[PDB]
């Protein structure tokens, strides 16, 4: 028997890097009074070796061996054949994503078990320290600046150089919410001259405050038309284009075409942090780099989190240990779930058994 | 006539071109008239089209070597060194001290050539060093090279998700390159160490926001001493075990690099830390570094030494390249002319002149 125990599995989804915990969490969740197993070789795509997590103060298991955990944290929803292994009584954290996996919803609740789904985290102020789509939305604003740097063939930076003067690279984030507002922060580190766009007028004041041109315009369409010739108009003038724009519960808009990709300066390059939800740019291949003709790199990504995974499972990991803080508040290594909170009543889509998604209707 | 060429770079993988759009527009200014060989700036971003709005004229195959002057990166390869015709000037990288071969082909062709590696490393020069600006570009490049195969933050910050700590940065070398890392380092929010066992440079590295380390412990002979080697052995191996990023850059042209960091120095670092080896195409500072890739280690350290950084910012490169190039020429051809003065009084000409004529006149005089 494991009461207590958090199990750690590797994550099995293909080409995944993160890992649930890092060392530094498991030293957070002994002190809430837990035990933690992690499954050998967990950690190793996000630089945490075996030995660093036994360090930390977990044991190494092998087999299905993390499965008899009363806890088990993931990044990514089990398989089918992981799904057999999950006990009665068993608590697991993950993405989930109830809405576009119905049958992994039923085969969860068949298992008796309580299952967290992180992506169902309602976004109000009290639950920003466990709400992992922030976390990786903030890593991957900072990484879509880190893989456009590697790819421009120009200095980001500005400079007085003894055989010139170097101008800085001129960026546009479009978007400016979680991610949007990472990327102005990374290019603002390399000096470029950043311009950002967002249809919420009330980021107005955090895009100036980081020194970035906030953009106007001359809603519900006729409003895209202008957003669209402002974008055609700065298409030409900049660099980079880092777009992060998504609506919640839509494919994502098209908002650069091909034809304002293709007046753009050679050697410029355009990371599409919407790709996964079919990107923001015509000629984006989702999972892949796009050269068009004139000489222009379409990043498509859709793991960009994963190709920062050390900080991204750092984050991750620490978003759970919050959400423990909350379940565990007596640090006994028992969790106890109140449905009075909607945080927790956001977060648990199922219960002991019974499907508990969709949350009665909140106010964010 | 005063026609100055630039041929695509054929050396394999090769991405900078020897003229941009802005360095034609100069060069025109100067009196020359330019062809650029189709295709030879497309690496570097420079269509065709672009040197023509410049006012440089595309010319196909090997009509470019019919110019009084050949502007390019690389020495010419065997089957280029048969394309130049007598009387005319080529300036490239040469490195005459290493290839007496190439030196004696280029001889036989009755051409004056300038080595961009010969530029005396003096005060009045350094707006035509080439060597500088490839370094100072390379030095950048290492850092955008250690973000990309890093796995945590550069930058410090404090989320909700909790607070993140800086990237530890150690620059092995301040000279031009390790300066240029120290600066973009820096910029990315790192706490950034560097050594050099020239303590001149100490205000230097200091003024960067960086911490000049001390060791524990005439200056050629203090230098070379086992104990001073011994003494600054032991402080690389201390501040691999609590860095995650080293940028080394301790290359001399000619000479094999020195190992500075060992297997056993990166088996002690953490998990996900990065080198970047800038001496790599002379065997690289640290002993895991196989030039030209990237090698993992057992305890998960990702070893760069590409040979290639110039070429991985091609646009840069040739930009500024290509204002050395134009810079020199400044030099040749003082009335703004169309000719060229090979004047042998001025020390910079004397020194970058490593055939005159069908002379061989490298190396010059102290
Ligand atoms: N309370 C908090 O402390 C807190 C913190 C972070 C996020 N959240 C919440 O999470 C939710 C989503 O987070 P997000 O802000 O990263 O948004 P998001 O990821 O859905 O999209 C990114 C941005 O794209 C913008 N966008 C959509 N269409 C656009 C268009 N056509 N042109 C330009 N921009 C466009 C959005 O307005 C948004 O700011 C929001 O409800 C937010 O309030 C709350």
């Amino acid at each position: 028997h494991h009461h207590g125990r958090i199990g750690i599995p590797r994550e099995r989804l293909t080409n995944e890097t993160r890992v649930a915990a890092t060392p530094k969490t498991v030293e957070q969740l002994l002190k809430l009074g837990f035990t933690v197993a992690v499954e050998s070789g967990a950690g190793q795509l996000a630089s945490f070796d075996d030995k660093a997590f036994v360090q930390a103060g977990a044991e190494i298991v092998e087999g299905n061996s993390v499965w008899q955990s009363e806890i088990i944290l993931k990044v990514n929803a089990p398989l089918d054949d992981e799904i057999a292994l999950l006990n009665p009584g068993t608590t697991l954290v993950s993405f989930i994503w109830p809405a576009q996996n119905p049958e992994l919803m039923q085969k969860l609740a068949e298992r008796n078990v309580t299952v967290m789904a992180m992506d169902s985290v309602p976004r109000i102020s009290r639950a920003q320290s466990l709400d992992a789509l922030s976390s990786m939305a903030n890593i991957a604003g900072y990484r879509a600046i880190v893989e456009a740097a590697h790819e421009f063939g120009r200095f980001f930076t500005g400079q007085i150089t003894a055989a010139g003067k170097v101008p800085p690279a001129k960026v546009m984030v479009i978007g400016a919410g979680v991610a949007g507002l990472a990327a102005i922060g990374a290019a603002n580190s390399l000096g470029a001259i950043v311009r950002a766009f967002d249809t919420r007028p009330e980021v107005k004041e955090q895009v100036q405050s980081m020194g970035a041109e906030f953009l106007e315009l001359d809603m519900s369409d006729a409003f895209i038309k202008a957003e669209m010739e402002l974008f055609a108009a700065q298409a030409k003038e900049v660099d980079i284009i880092v777009t992060t724009a998504l609506i919640p519960g839509k494919p994502a808009p098209k908002l650069i075409t091909r034809e304002m990709v293709d007046s753009m300066k050679a050697g410029s390059v355009i990371v599409d942090l919407a790709a996964q939800n079919g990107g923001n740019c015509e000629y984006t291949v989702p999972g892949e780099i796009f050269t068009t003709e004139n000489g222009v790199k379409v990043i498509g990504y859709t793991d960009l989190p994963g190709r920062l995974p050390t900080q991204s499972s750092q984050l991750y990991g620490t978003n759970l240990v919050n959400l423990l803080k909350l379940l565990c508040k007596e640090k006994d290594g028992n969790i106890t779930v109140d449905f009075d909170d909607v945080v927790i009543r956001g977060v648990t889509v199922i219960r002991a058994g019974e499907i508990t998604w969709p949350a009665p209707p909140i106010q964010v």
